[PDB]
């Protein structure tokens, strides 16, 4: 048995601009910098954690 995974954003639920495609290493969901509110103008140079799991963490 097999598994695919193809990440979308979580807000406009496509999975085009990769390069801006955020993956969470906490969770693994997705989202662009410019679907969050407010919108990331920086792509993180390293590892990328997510608001949710920032939250749950602190
Ligand atoms: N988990 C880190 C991450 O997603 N970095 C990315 N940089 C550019 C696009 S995605
Ligand atoms: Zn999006
Ligand atoms: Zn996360």
């Amino acid at each position: 048995h097999m598994s695919i995974m193809k990440v979308y954003c979580q807000i406009c639920r496509k999975g085009d601009n990769e390069e801006l495609l955020l993956l969470c290493d906490g969770c693994d969901k997705g989202c662009h910098t410019y679907c969050h509110r407010p919108k990331i103008t920086t792509i993180p140079d390293g590892d990328w954690f997510c608001p949710a799991c920032i939250a749950k963490a602190s």
